[PDB]
């Protein structure tokens, strides 16, 4: 009877408190590097929030109801509640879990918009790199027409333009290195890859500038 409600309540509150503690910690811990990852995190999150959380809400409120039946005995002294076993301590710990659910929903959305932001930059960077590469091709080809003029004892006619092209490619390469640092910071998983393709653009630039300095300067 009394001993039975009491056992139901303690059993019920013991597990409840463990499941709350477990899940509040679980959250306090997990940053996706991909959309693939975030999809899984969000699915596990919605599963918990929609499938699991409502069962435990039912258990919580059930335990409350069981407690008011026992309340005559608690106040009378016959039953004593272990610290943190009162409906009011279940509630505190439930409030916390609830806050941790809201934070995590916030973080997941913010991570998703971060990934979307890092992808705009990847497109930008890749777009700018093909342009930069074209700009290197234009400078390198102006150079050879000048170098082939010289081999037939004729003067360079585009020296001013080649120098311009390299100044432009140099500006582009510095934009690219910055895009890369913005990815690195954003913890894009390939920040270091993208750095090397830009680094390769820089070496092309240093090789073409060098040759222009010896040959036309």
């Amino acid at each position: 009877e009394l001993q039975l409600r009491w056992q139901e309540y303690r059993e019920l509150v013991l597990l409840l408190l463990q499941w709350m503690r477990h899940h509040t910690a679980a959250f306090e811990e997990r940053f996706p590097s991909s959309f693939e990852e975030i999809e899984i995190l969000w699915s596990q999150f919605l599963k918990f929030k929609e499938m699991e959380l409502p069962a435990k809400e039912a258990d919580k409120n059930r335990s409350k109801g069981i407690y008011q039946s026992l309340e005559g005995a608690v106040q009378a002294g016959q039953l004593k509640v272990p610290p943190g076993y009162h409906p009011l301590d279940v509630e505190k710990e439930w409030g916390k879990l609830h806050v941790a659910i809201l934070e995590r929903e916030k973080q997941l959305r913010s991570e998703f918009e971060r990934l979307e932001c890092l992808q705009r930059i990847v497109t930008k960077l890749q777009m700018e790199a093909g342009l930069c590469e074209e700009q290197l091709n234009q400078a390198d080809a102006l150079l050879q027409s000048d170098v082939r003029l010289l081999a037939a004892g004729k003067v360079p006619q585009r020296a001013g333009e080649v120098e311009r092209d390299l100044d432009k490619a140099d500006s582009m390469i510095r934009l690219l290195f910055n895009d890369v640092q913005t990815l690195k910071d954003g913890r894009h998983p390939q920040g270091e890859q993208m750095y090397r393709r830009v680094y390769r653009l820089h070496k092309r630039l240093v090789a073409i500038r060098t040759e222009y300095n010896l040959r036309l300067k």
